């Protein structure tokens, strides 16, 4: 029955990434399943190791408080057959799908197994100019904290390398059935 | 009476630093006073143009944020007068503060206003995975790169404020200043 073609919640799949990650941008990541997946009971291989998973990814945040939000949304297996998680300024659609369809915002999540994390910041008159127009009178602790923490309104710009390793982590149990002409349409049971 | 040489509480005394406050260092400062100071209420000058300002300072980095004190000591006319505001490098701005508070409840005597301070700030993946393997393998991604970059913020940056930045020194009370004896003026805050 079911439980022979299943992925048990947070079975970690492990993969590395061939696209990168970058902060500002928002778009497309690939990933390689880095070995082979077997369904929580039997020995049926469900995501057979060196599959790539297509995922959408974008950045939030509320100004130096990062984040980072994944959609894995197809793995095609290396014989080509298609895998839906989820079908198709263009991610945020794809959470909508899920956050009715199931409630839950993403199906799957991405776990760190070793990050390669690229960390750069975006940036006597700026800083004068204020004091004395806006500032005159306020006390040094003040106006010096005021330009330190202003500094940090302005994100970083956080960039995850392609060759980064990750588990994809699945949030409920994924039902594969039987695949038809190339495809199998995964059920969620949530 | 008393009026005659009193300056008023907040009354702004601009000054200009001779010397640098660095945000590492804790040491001594040096402004200089920018006009005549007038008392309250007459003609005397109680603080006049030129005179120095002798101050001592620390940062004290509860770090991500930035401390200054500056306990402003004493004065020394242009004719040689010594104002005393309080006697007696780190530790010394420590216990001038606690003498301070212990006699008149308050941590400082004068306030140290912007007049356009001259401010440099500088600062202060190979090296990130390897937390990640050691402690922190099954983690999410915006909990791991959250951290670094909170983490980030722990450490402090080096500021500066150069010689040459402009200051409002303001006292926190009414400071009394007695006809110098000898030199010599022990000034009174009335608090």
């Amino acid at each position: 029955n079911k439980l022979l073609r299943t992925i048990t919640a947070d079975k970690m799949i492990p993969a590395f990434l061939i696209t990168p990650i970058s902060s500002q941008i928002a778009g497309k990541v690939i990933a390689q399943v880095e070995s082979d997946i077997f369904a929580h009971m039997g020995k049926a291989v469900l995501i057979p190791k060196g599959s790539k998973v297509i995922g959408y990814y974008s950045n939030n945040n509320k100004m130096g408080e990062y984040r980072l939000d994944i959609v894995w949304s197809r793995i095609i297996t290396p014989h080509g057959i298609n895998i839906m998680l989820t079908n198709a300024g263009l991610v945020g659609e794809l959470i909508e799908r899920n956050f009715q369809r199931y409630g839950v915002p993403l199906l799957l999540s991405t776990l760190t197994n070793g990050l390669l994390i690229g960390i750069t910041s975006a940036l006597f008159g700026d800083y004068l100019l204020m004091q004395l127009m806006r500032q005159s009178g306020m006390g040094i602790n003040q106006v010096v904290n005021q330009i330190l923490r202003d500094k940090s309104k302005i994100a970083p710009i956080v960039v995850i390398r392609e060759g980064s390793r990750v588990f994809i982590s699945p949030n409920t149990d994924i039902f594969f059935p039987i695949p038809r002409e190339n495809e199998v349409i995964a059920e969620f049971l949530k």
